[PDB]
């Protein structure tokens, strides 16, 4: 953290964040979300990281140098060290990105080195190639070397991410799914696990051993894994929790902007707020069917009516402010609501539903105040709209995107937000075999869209294919766009160091302190 001259800090450097849910798990590898890489921040450090303004920055490498964007030579830090006191080498991240890689450790992020393209990864994902075949290596313990396929002039800005953060390979061997159990866990980042009580807090403390520890001070954060907005601004106001998590309660947040305008931030994000299609079942299989509940939906009414809270209507699945993005609004997006409603209900009549055979599924949520109270009004609009009926079913966190994964549901809401800050970071997870392809979509026009990104070697006809992927995108109706979202959460006036400039919200506990009050 930088401290500002002439602040005054607090005796007790404490720190009390909700977290929205309870996390996936504390293993870089098989975590998937915010909850997990909140967390995760705090406990593991990869290559890089981010600045409190988001840039990427020295995290465990110092210096990093590329050739021709395709081959990239990371200088690490010759303390960086464990919270064992153990040195971090380059042998750590030649093991970490091994594992990923492995088909056996079935990360949800395993295509995360498709998307950086690191020699070979297609082939260890398809089981064709041994995990050990990755291109990279330890060039010595203090130096990590990554063969990329094709330049990729942005691959650098991929590694904050927590899935390409190192794991302790003895741990992992002795302890196997406990290893992330305080009692087994070792950790690189600038704190470490202390206590972890499921579903009632995760308590992390100062790593001492962290390189950067000199100018750590927060000593302890807790993590909660509150679910109700409500609850959590309650808890907040109360005194107990010092920033709350960012979903803010529909039935709260306007008298809180008149009542605590200060602590009521409000910020760019690089986030889609939609409605995720299983594209593989029948019947939504059926263009005319996901078309007709795209079209269907208003967004007028979702954000300006129902939420409000700044967020804006959503078109596509790239937020159109992702560095980047040039995209072109398509005309269904400048049609009256009643417009896209006749042509809805002209499309579901083509594919064969009536008022006596109407169309009836499941709107899966993650329980939340917020997310209920948007899938009820959902539910209403298409209902009013174009005569669908909607049974609508929460799930806690985990579940929910263990469900997805499998393609065990109908349509289920969904955020995702930015890994790096390009569109490819969402772009890449509609691709076919994208291990984040939850949509469940395969069009081989948008897989060879976004696979000629990186053949031409320049920005504008790299942002014109972008913008034709989204546009195919929108011509198959893969998702239902709803809004790009704002960041609204609620922090206390005396937490400092946390600025809102990131649009990624990659905010490390390290950089924060609690000023005297």
């Amino acid at each position: 953290a930088d401290v500002p001259a002439g602040v005054q800090l607090a005796d007790k450097q404490t720190l009390v964040r909700n977290n929205g849910s309870e996390v996936q798990s504390l293993d870089p590898h098989k975590i998937e979300g915010v909850p997990e890489s909140n967390v995760s921040r705090d406990l593991f450090e990869g290559l890089l990281i981010s600045d409190v303004e988001g840039h990427p920055s020295p995290g465990v490498a110092e210096k990093w140098e590329n050739k021709d964007f395709k081959v990239w030579t990371f200088h690490l830090r010759e303390n960086a060290k464990w919270s064992d006191g153990t040195p971090v080498t380059a042998h750590d991240f030649v093991y970490s990105w091994q594992r990923l890689a492995d088909p056996n450790t079935a990360s949800p992020y395993a295509s995360y080195l498709q998307y950086g393209h690191i020699a070979n990864i297609d082939d260890i994902i398809a089981g064709k190639k041994p995990a050990t075949d990755l291109g990279v290596k330890a060039l010595d313990d203090h130096t990590f070397e990554v063969t990329l396929s094709e330049p990729v002039p942005y691959f650098y800005k991929l590694l904050v991410h927590p899935s390409v953060s190192p794991v302790p390979k003895s741990a992992v061997e002795k302890f196997g799914d406990k290893w992330t159990q305080p009692a087994n866990i070792v950790t690189n980042g600038a704190y470490k696990l202390k206590n972890w009580v499921v579903n009632e807090r995760i308590v992390l403390e100062r790593n001492p051993q962290y390189w950067d520890n000199a100018k750590t001070v927060i000593n302890q954060v807790t993590y909660l894994p509150i679910s109700s907005e409500v609850t959590d601004v309650n808890r907040y106001r109360s005194g107990e929790i010092d920033m709350t998590y960012n979903n803010m309660p529909i039935e709260l947040f306007q008298k809180l902007k008149k009542e605590i305008p200060n602590e009521v931030r409000v910020d760019p994000y690089l986030c889609t707020y939609y409605y995720e299609i299983n594209n593989q079942k029948a019947p939504f299989n059926d263009v005319r069917v996901r078309t007709a509940l795209k079209l269907a939906l208003d967004r007028d009414i979702i954000v300006n009516k129902v939420k409000n809270q700044g967020d804006l209507p959503a078109y596509s699945y790239t937020p159109p402010y992702t560095d980047g993005a040039k995209l072109v609004e398509p005309e269904w997006f400048k049609w009256s609501q009643q417009k896209r409603n006749e042509e809805a209900k002209k499309l579901l009549a083509e594919a064969g539903f009536t008022a006596d055979k109407p169309l009836t599924f499941d709107l899966l949520y993650n329980t939340s105040d917020l997310h209920k109270k948007l899938a009820i009004a959902v539910a209403s609009i298409w209902k009013k709209n174009l005569g669908v009926n909607v049974n609508l079913e929460n799930q806690e966190w985990k579940t929910f995107l263990d469900t997805r994964h499998q393609g065990t549901f109908d349509v289920a809401r969904a955020g995702w937000c930015a890994d790096y800050n390009e569109p490819t970071s969402f772009l890449n997870t509609m691709l076919s075999d994208s291990s984040n392809n939850t949509a469940h979509y395969k069009s081989p026009a948008f897989d060879k869209l976004i696979a000629d990104t990186l053949k031409v070697a320049d920005d504008t006809q790299r942002s014109e294919l972008y913008a034709k992927a989204e546009q195919q995108l929108d011509k198959d109706s893969a998702i239902v766009p709803v809004y790009y979202y704002v960041n609204a959460r609620l922090v206390k006036p005396w937490v400092g160091g946390y600025t809102g400039k990131d649009p990624l919200d990659n905010i490390y506990v390290k950089n924060l302190y609690i000023i005297k009050h």
